């Protein structure tokens, strides 16, 4: 399960693996992927001004640290049909660190 | 609600004293007052066949996990208004953590 880690390590992971497609700040733009401000406690597929797959929408995930960790392990396994082109983060430590960063960066 | 892994030993005792009267956990275990909970952490609410749910539980369509289960068990009728699960709730985070640690193992 998710355990608080290092947002410092997390930020580097996010920057090298996610930032290309996602911004995190309030009012930051949608790009290849949606802006993630407020993602934790929001349902999947709900950010306005972004065109999602029906798959992402229908999943009805209420994003939290634990289901995010499962998603990021292997996105297409968690949401078959998703257009997020990301293989996954296999190490629990990396997901813990990334998610620690993301919670703080998107709140 | 935050979840932290706890004691399944303590969780099992919580399950026996607070849940077992209405629920089974094992694969193929019977529906009773409440539905069998095998596989609950891989599906949405209201989806076990052979059990008659409220519309409220079905409509909620919650994708159960540790965090939202913890929120639900704090106060079920608040989380799913109109649910017929007659359970007041587990007010202490430690108890929820322990129970959910047990449930993850017992229902897998
Ligand atoms: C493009 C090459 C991306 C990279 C790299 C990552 N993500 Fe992504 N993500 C992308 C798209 C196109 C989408 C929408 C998918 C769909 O099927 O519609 C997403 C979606 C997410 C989500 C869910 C957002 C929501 O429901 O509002 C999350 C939480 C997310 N992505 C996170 C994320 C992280 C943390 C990344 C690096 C580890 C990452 N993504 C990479 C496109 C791309
Ligand atoms: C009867 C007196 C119950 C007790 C005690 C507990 N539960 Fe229950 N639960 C009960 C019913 C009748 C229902 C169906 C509710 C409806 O509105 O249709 C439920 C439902 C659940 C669920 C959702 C299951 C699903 O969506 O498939 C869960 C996860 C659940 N119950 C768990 C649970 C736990 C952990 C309990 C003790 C702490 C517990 N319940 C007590 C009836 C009763």
């Amino acid at each position: 399960e998710f355990k608080a880690g290092s947002a410092k390590k997390g930020a580097t992971l996010f920057k090298t693996r996610c930032l290309q497609c996602h911004t995190v700040e309030k009012g930051g733009p949608h790009k290849v992927g949606p802006n993630l401000h407020g993602i934790f406690g929001r349902h999947s597929g709900q950010a306005e001004g972004y065109s999602y797959t029906d798959a992402n929408i229908k999943k009805n995930v209420l994003w939290d640290e634990n289901n995010m960790s499962e998603y990021l392990t292997n996105p297409k396994k968690y949401i078959p049909g998703t257009k997020m082109a990301f293989g996954g983060l296999k190490k629990e430590k990396d997901r813990n660190d990334l998610i620690t960063y993301l919670k703080k960066a998107t709140e």
